[PDB]
């Protein structure tokens, strides 16, 4: 194909971002019936061209044969559109984080430029061509394209994340027509699309045809302005037209509240005088008064319907357009972000448009599934990281109720320095279009409360210009932008990524201050909402509660957006057709950044990670205090009463329920309720009483089913310590001493301590061996993504926990025996052991133990550990062994039921839990230490019971296998069951995942540690 | 009832090992039917003359966190000097020990008492690994105070000038001690991290002759 199209190379020129593209505008449907517009029903004037298309792949646009313009290529395939062509296997998707997937040489792209040739033969009815305007709408094309209709060149478009529209009126004929779309993978637009995500291409959002009359609504803006107490509002609708102006033309704007018309107004065209040359003859603004409007919030998403009718004075409708209207005010005042006059607390998450099968194509089902899960887990806000979303997303957020940060498709992370392009006025045109056309599209959505200038593009003069452009065109929403230090002149909100709660990170030029400190820096007055925090990569969200404590305590700390919602894993199939989750590098893509695309609170199929429950608990909308027998409930709702809430309470003695009841909740927003519990029966047993409360929603909502639990909290009540001594045992265990073993016999039970190793190597119950691997101290864990601390494949931080561990010899050190002795007591055998772990003549740890086996068949293991002060703090201080048994169930008295770690255990509840063994393993795509449960007093597995105060995990996978396997699908069940029982376990961290992030209070730094376990048969 | 709690014996047994005698004890402290604390100990006396005291303490979760978890006795010996390896040389407490340095300190006994005009617990030194007083040596990882005044006398006396040296020397050796606070002096002011709230406590002392 040629000639001007190939010679001009528009995809290597940031001065050309489009040719012949129509102006951006809010969603249109061109209804010719007002009632269909009101009810938001399908429009005959809006056709989908989604479905089966013809497609051929080429290595470069030069390889595209001319004949393709005229007719179908025989070698083409029939494929579904929308789609990313990488998902159909035509070439590899690439995962890189920061480094561009192409040589950095702006505005040039590689000569080998994968080219997708899409075509469609389709019908157009004569009615559509006799009169009016027929346009084609490409909602998303990645990254740039030329368009032909029936062999004739139509135009060109850039920006993968906003719609490109072209007038086809002069190109079409009645009956059969053919479209030819040449999509280029790389363009100068790629320099503005360096988001930390899979790099794909193609026609990946809807394609549609829209018919508008020649005289048409071309744009409209809806604003809602309020009095001081929000009891009065004015809806202001500016309407623009194209076509010939006539005196008989009219616009009517009506506002609907369900079936009730609340207001209507009509005017001819002709705006007020704006300057010395007059006003806009082709515009009119309608003003409607609304008394006591029902206000829109995420809490209660009240919506009205505005209908915009273009018509003649005699009453003949030309066309109607429409939108949902949410009556809400967003403003920053005295340093606080307010919604309808009340300060928001953002329970937010970043959300990419990712599907493990369809790549970056978004469907309604997945969108709805995401929103439901978000709301069920107490999220009220979403950031569109890092591009305008599929248009349906905003409609759903409007109707379900979520606060939205709408973000321009501008990320230049890979530039050196980051602002090389954004400070260059030659790139201001390309940047402006990414901002301005976003605003023009999305400005009528009530769910959009904040505009964002993009992501990770430094701070340049181009940001300041566009910041001001938005502030000028839309004063209704704050503008934020994190680049260049998070608090620049281009942001209304201090919006850092991964600024910690208490700890400063004083990077040169772009420091990350403690969020508490940041607020009070000399002269600073703005609110702080983190654009990204609590990096949810694999086994993560350590310290999430620290953020939420601070958000609640500090008025100007107004929350943040977790990074992020969903793992960007992709599905591949093995030789047997079995699906597996894949990450960076698994497609032959290179260079790549491996698992760094998986940072989600949920797996790609939307199965929750364990971190999601911690998020739900910390983001609860009711706060609880206990005083005596009085529960104080405080509502953090700003607008709604608790009109779908009852409080269930339960008192239990070590898991055994003793008393329970329920009280309806009747709490005003920001209000308090006092609940006096009845007099509780005193227990005639030793142990700890535990109070658990939970908030239950009795009725189904749009986002939840009847019985949904929205909040919970636990307290210790009375404890009665056990003073009664167990009865003197009848049986007495016997000590047999050989050269190789200390053996202990009690009935048909046997304990065998290997005297060379100094470990318990075997146990027998009759003729059944109990151990496959001896019981040994363990001080290492299979490294979490946080311990590894890598964000770019070719970058290692020597301070990373795994790096320090490896270098200190933690994973290398082996036990050296210092002492192994045996003694007979009055009613017990006492085995005393001392070991040392060494690396290069350096003692890392010393473990001193006693094993006391008594007549009741209980083995009491007392362990005292020394950790050298100059060695890096160990991942854990515990024991492990491989059990011969494989049982169906795991039953424990401790924190659960889900996986919990010391810095991520607030959501867990103390109680008696019983799960299948498989649930005790968390299938993180990148395998690591997982499945731990803390605060555990009793553990039951098969014939075994362990008692003490410990943390444990239990599974068919050794720490050794977990640390040696890169992918979960490659793990194999080992013989029997691996048990890791820890006196102490280090935090998991997660403030970020590319530097040490475990807070000091969760590091194993005490130097000397003590724990005790009792092992017996159940 | 922390000041009134009475020690009730639960267990006291003796065992003879290969090279040691082992005494095992358990006690419960109770006030009006409520068990406040349980102390479980072993004393291991070997052929070298050393006595290893292992102490494990349970504290009821619903009793106010205790001021200390340790042992005390009145020694017959009155010596002139106190020698220790730990934080010093001056009085230091868990929430007030940043100024103290770890080293070998040697002071007159009188320097181990702080003469606050209103008498109270005083003269603690923390992070101590070895303590020497006359013929005795204690080793471990503990906090201690040492003086001629019992906690009882300090508690019962309003003015320092009314204190009288008791026979011998009162030794208070703690595995754990609560912070002193002071953010103000008219409400609870000891921060949570310096309160003895762990519920279960472990410490070991070795007592021998120097
Ligand atoms: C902030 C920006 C986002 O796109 C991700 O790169 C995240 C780390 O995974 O940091
Ligand atoms: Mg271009
Ligand atoms: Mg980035
Ligand atoms: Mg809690
Ligand atoms: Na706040
Ligand atoms: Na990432
Ligand atoms: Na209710
Ligand atoms: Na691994
Ligand atoms: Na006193």
């Amino acid at each position: 194909i040629d000639p001007v199209v190939l010679q001009r190379r528009d995809w290597e020129n940031p001065g050309v971002t489009q040719l012949n593209r129509l102006a951006a505008h809010p969603p249109f449907a061109s209804w010719r019936n007002s009632e269909e517009a009101r009810t938001d029903r399908p429009s005959q004037q809006l056709r989908s061209l989604n479905g089966e298309w013809r497609f051929a792949w080429f290595p470069a646009p030069e390889a595209v044969p001319e004949s393709w313009l005229e007719c179908d290529l025989p070698e083409a395939d029939t494929v579904v559109v929308p789609s990313n062509w990488q998902m159909h296997g035509y070439d590899a998707p690439i995962y890189t984080n920061v480094t561009y997937p192409i040589t950095v040489n702006p505005p040039f792209v590689p000569t080998e430029n994968p080219t997708g040739c899409y075509s469609l033969t389709f019908n157009v009815d004569e009615s559509w061509l006799q009169e009016g305007q027929t346009r084609i709408i490409f909602d998303g094309v990645n990254s740039a394209f030329h368009l032909w209709c029936n062999g004739r060149w139509v135009g060109y478009g850039q920006d993968s994340r906003l719609p490109s529209e072209f007038d086809l009126s002069a190109f079409l004929r009645a009956g059969e027509n053919r479209l030819a779309v040449m999509v280029l993978r790389w363009s100068d637009g790629s320099y503005l699309e360096d988001q930390d995500m899979w790099r794909m291409s193609g026609i990946f959002r809807d394609v549609s045809l829209l018919h508008k009359p020649t005289t048409q609504i071309s744009d409209f803006h809806v604003a809602t302005r309020f009095n001081d107490d929000f009891s009065r509002a004015v809806l202001e609708a500016e309407v623009q037209m194209c076509g010939e102006l006539r005196d008989y033309l009219r616009v009517t704007v009506s506002l609907w509240q369900g079936e009730t018309q609340v207001a209507s107004g009509t005017a001819p065209f002709g705006g007020e005088i704006i300057d010395e040359r007059g006003g806009y003859a082709d515009r009119v603004t309608l003003r409607l008064n609304v008394e006591n409007p029902k206000l829109w919030s995420a809490e209660i998403p009240n919506l009205y319907r505005a209908v915009v009718e273009l018509h003649t004075a005699d009453g003949t409708l030309i066309e109607a357009e429409a939108c949902d209207v949410g009556f809400r005010e967003v403003r920053i005042e005295n340093g606080l972000l307010l919604l309808n006059g009340k300060p928001l607390l953002i329970r937010g998450v970043n959300r990419h448009e990712h599907h493990p099968l369809h790549g970056q194509v978004m469907d309604e089902q997945t969108m709805v599934q995401d929103i439901l899960l978000m709301k069920q887990n107490n999220f009220n806000a979403v950031r569109c990281s890092h591009y305008p979303n599929h248009p349906l997303w905003y409609t759903l957020c409007d109707r379900y109720g979520l606060y939205v940060v709408d973000e321009a498709n501008i990320e230049t992370h890979g530039m050196v320095p980051m602002n090389r392009l954004t400070d260059d006025p030659r790139w201001l045109p390309a940047m402006s279009e990414r901002v301005t056309r976003m605003v023009q599209r999305d400005r009528n959505h009530p769910s959009v409360i904040i505009w964002s200038l993009g992501n990770e593009s430094g701070h340049g003069a181009n940001h300041d210009a566009l910041y001001r452009w938005i502030k000028s065109v839309d004063p209704s929403r704050p503008v934020q932008y994190e680049g260049g230090g998070a608090d620049t002149t281009a942001t209304d909100i201090i919006c850092p990524m991964y600024a910690r709660v208490d700890e400063d990170q004083p990077f040169p030029a772009v420091p990350k201050w403690s969020i508490k400190k940041w607020l009070s820096l000399p002269g600073e007055t703005r609110p702080l909402i983190l654009c990204e925090y609590a990096h949810a990569m694999g086994n993560s969200l350590g310290g999430f509660a620290k953020y939420w404590q601070a958000f609640r305590q500090y008025p100007r700390l107004q929350g943040g957006f977790v990074w992020d919602w969903v793992d960007q894993s992709l599905i591949k199939y093995d030789e047997n057709g079995n699906p597996w989750s894949a990450y960076g590098g698994d497609f032959g893509d290179t260079p790549n950044d491996r698992q760094f695309c998986m940072n989600g609170l949920v797996f790609a199929d939307r199965t929750p990670h364990p971190a999601l429950t911690e998020a739900k608990h910390q983001q609860q909308f009711f706060q609880f205090r206990l005083s005596g027998q009085t529960i104080e409930v405080t509502s953090e709702y700003l607008f709604r009463h608790s009109d779908n809430e009852l409080l269930h309470w339960m008192v239990a003695l070590d898991g055994k329920p003793l008393a329970s009841g329920e009280v309806p909740l009747d709490v005003a927003p920001q209000g308090k309720q006092l609940i006096e519990l009845p007099e509780l029966p005193q227990p005639e047993s030793a142990g700890q009483l535990w109070l658990t409360v939970r908030v239950v929603q009795p009725n189904a909502t749009a986002w939840s089913e009847a019985g949904h639990i929205s909040a919970w909290q636990q307290w210790r009540l009375a404890e009665n310590l056990s003073v009664t001594l167990p009865a003197a045992s009848h049986a007495i265990p016997h000590l047999t001493t050989s050269e190789m073993d200390f053996c202990i016999e009690l009935g048909n039970k046997r304990w065998q301590f290997n005297r060379q190793s100094g470990f318990l190597s075997q146990m027998w119950i009759g003729d059944k061996k109990q151990l496959l691997t001896p019981l040994r101290d363990q001080f290492t864990r299979a490294p979490l993504d946080n311990d590894i601390a890598v964000s770019e494949a070719t970058r290692i931080d020597p301070n990373a926990w795994v790096e320090r561990w490896k270098a200190a010899g933690h994973y290398q050190a082996e036990a050296a025996l210092l002492q192994c002795t045996a003694d007979t007591l009055a009613d017990a055998v006492l085995i005393t052991t001392a070991h040392a772990w060494q690396h290069q003549g350096k003692t890392l740890f010393i473990s001193r133990k006693t094993y006391r086996i008594d007549g009741s068949g209980q083995m009491a293991i007392t362990v005292d550990v020394e950790v050298a002060s100059d060695t890096p703090h160990p991942a854990r201080i515990g024991l492990n062994c491989q059990l011969a048994q494989v049982a169906e169930r795991v039953n424990w008295l401790g924190l659960g039921p889900q996986e919990n770690y010391p810095d991520r255990l607030t959501a867990a509840c103390f109680d008696r839990w019983d799960l299948p063994l498989s649930d005790m393993y968390t299938p993180y795509v990148f395998p690591s230490e997982n499945g731990l449960r803390c605060g555990t007093r009793e553990l039951n597995y098969g014939p075994h019971q362990w008692r003490g105060d410990f943390q444990f995990n239990i599974s068919r996978y050794s720490q050794q296998q977990l640390m040696e396997t890169s992918h979960r699908h490659l793990l194999h069940a080992e013989e029997g069951t691996w048990l890791n029982i820890d006196g102490f376990h280090m935090g998991i961290g997660g403030d970020d995942s590319w530097s040490p992030s475990v807070s000091a209070e969760f590091q194993l730094s005490a130097g000397r540690y003590h724990y005790q376990l009792v092992w017996c048969q159940k």
